[PDB]
């Protein structure tokens, strides 16, 4: 029964391992019998081994005593050259921005020769799925969300006269007709249709582009494959007879306006670009409309402690000349991802430490302290992880954000902490996230390693 | 809203001890406090015009 059965897949399993290994025998033969052939193609010098000299420099001589019955043979210590030491560090990823770390199946496709017509859900559910529109990415790394989407679920002019080919206008009665039939979903097209086959994808196609284009005829024949415009009508036709800062987490409520009833007035957070609330929105942040620098205590950006947003802030300089060096505006370096060039070296005080190439004068952005996102538990545990070997890099972020830098991270890493710090880190909102940024307390000399004081951080 | 009434108390702090913070108002230039008061109002930066909600005034 069973047991007939065990023992003969033992048996089958026990005979397929021993051929595998005749196989793997011979084939491991010809291998060293190639190796073997190769080795014996070249002798070697003769190594005599000779007990180099008898105390040439007069020093201590090695007392090898034979256990067996032979005599203690001397041979003077020829000691080995010093060389010099490294401080211990362990290997990490480089990286410039956050990175934070987690804690009937499909529709066909058009693409390819089989095709079909898609209508359930609309054709338009890959690309709508995945989304990250703060910073256009496809299952972005940095917005790791609840992502509630999941299994990969106006006005315009007739188009007048037959542009190109035949318009679906141009048609004998047919403009009534497409105004009544779009008036029922809040002489007329009496004449015989065509009948031309059409495939699924292309059938497919002209339904999502007719679901925005909407009355559009020629463009939407133009950007298809062959589709009359008077074809289109008839499709068109034949259709309707047939059928403490937080993250800045966008809102999109239509019950009612940003007013005690959304996220973002619960995180007392200005409604950035990504909001769906109205363009009137109360929480709305308006703009500055400073000349330059954006450095004046003052700048409501500057009172709010937070960066300038590209869509808000026009003239202040977030948005004008983005493919340059440092705008005007002294309020967007971290937004641009501009810092100064850090080296290592060993650090006068302990371990290794950074000291920068150029001299920075006072509240001048040096460095991004950039790494890991890991949530409070997270957190907790790679910092018992990094202190194991009494080594933590951990920092904070925001009320529930921690930035780890010990795995990945850049070369702000390694600040050295001294009573008088020469360097000091705040914390700025940027597009809707939050970064930390690296400023100088005083003019800090050229080649001085950077301190920094780490009661701030919860680690002290 | 109440007319800035300038506080002069040099080398002082208006914080929960004077007028102005009474009043929910900034210091002015006629205030004689510290130039790095707490409670002065930074001069808006504007390029022009002054009217839109942006400037802080
Ligand atoms: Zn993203
Ligand atoms: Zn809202
Ligand atoms: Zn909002
Ligand atoms: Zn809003
Ligand atoms: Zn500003
Ligand atoms: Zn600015
Ligand atoms: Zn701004
Ligand atoms: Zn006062
Ligand atoms: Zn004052
Ligand atoms: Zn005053
Ligand atoms: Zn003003
Ligand atoms: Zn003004
Ligand atoms: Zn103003």
């Amino acid at each position: 029964e069973y047991m007939r059965l065990r023992q003969l897949k033992r048996f089958r399993r026990a005979d397929e391992v021993k051929s595998m290994f005749s196989s793997n025998r011979q084939k491991i033969l010809e291998r060293t019998e190639i190796l073997n052939q190769e080795w014996k193609q070249r002798r070697i010098q003769p190594v005599h081994i000779l007990t180099s000299v008898s105390s040439l420099r007069g020093t201590r001589e090695c007392s090898v005593t034979s256990d067996l019955d032979f005599p203690t043979q001397v041979i003077p210590l020829k000691t080995l050259n010093a060389v010099a030491s490294v401080p211990i560090m362990y290997s990490w990823s480089p990286l410039q921005q956050n990175f934070m770390v987690e804690d009937p199946e499909c529709t066909p496709n058009i693409d390819g020769p089989n095709a079909k017509s898609v209508q359930r859900e609309q054709s338009l559910h890959s690309f709508h799925t995945l989304f990250c529109r703060r910073c256009f990415k496809y299952d972005c790394f940095l917005h790791r969300k609840c992502n509630y989407s999941f299994h990969a679920t106006t006005e315009t002019a007739l188009d007048n006269k037959p542009c190109g080919p035949q318009c679906y206008q141009h048609l004998e009665g047919a403009k009534e007709f497409a105004a009544a039939l779009t008036a029922e979903r809040i002489k007329p097209n009496i004449e015989p249709p065509e009948n031309v086959e059409w495939s699924g994808a292309e059938a497919s196609m002209f339904r999502v582009l007719i679901g925005t284009y909407y009355d559009n005829f020629c463009a939407i024949a133009r950007l298809i494959g062959t589709k009359t415009c008077r074809q289109v009508y008839e499709f068109r036709v034949k259709e309707s007879s047939i059928i403490h800062v937080y993250n800045y987490q966008p809102c999109d409520h239509p019950r009612q306006p940003c007013d005690s009833s959304c996220p973002c007035v619960i995180a007392q957070n200005f409604c950035e670009k990504f909001c769906q609330c109205s363009s009137e929105c109360q929480n709305r942040f308006p703009g500055c409309r400073c000349k330059a620098q954006c450095n004046t205590k003052q700048c409501p950006c500057y009172l709010a402690v937070r960066e300038c947003d590209p869509d808000l802030c026009l003239t202040c300089g977030a948005a004008d000349h983005w493919d340059s060096k440092n705008v005007s505006c002294k309020n967007c370096s971290i937004q641009r991802g501009s810092k100064k060039h850090l080296l290592l070296a060993p650090s006068d005080v302990a371990g290794w430490g950074i000291f920068i190439k150029d001299p920075v004068q006072k509240n001048e952005f040096i460095s991004e302290y950039c790494g890991e996102i890991i949530s409070q538990d997270e957190a907790d545990r790679r910092g018992k992880v990094y202190d194991k070997y009494m080594c933590s890099f951990l920092f904070n972020l925001n009320n529930d954000f921690v930035v780890d830098a010990t795995r990945k991270g850049n070369k702000i890493r390694f600040a050295n902490h001294s009573v008088n710090p020469n360097c000091y880190a705040k914390v700025m909102m940027v597009n809707g996230d939050h970064r930390i940024g690296i400023f100088a307390k005083r003019a800090i000399q050229t080649g001085e390693e950077l301190f920094f004081d780490y009661r701030y951080s919860q680690a002290d």
